[PDB]
């Protein structure tokens, strides 16, 4: 799998509560965090089915 699927998720600096999923490796699974809206990084999508197509 590509190298970004092992990192963990980044909230980053904003405010927004916006439920993105990144791709959790050691657990094998996609899994929900809070994004702020500004400053993604790889390991961010808009779906659990997402980081899974990419990271699984």
């Amino acid at each position: 799998r590509p190298a970004f699927c092992l990192e963990p998720p980044y909230a980053g600096p904003g405010k927004a509560r916006i439920i993105r999923y990144f791709y959790n490796a050691a657990a094998g699974a996609a899994q929900a965090f809070v994004y702020g809206g500004v400053r993604a990084k790889r390991n961010n999508f808009a779906s659990a089915a997402d980081a899974l197509a990419a990271c699984a």
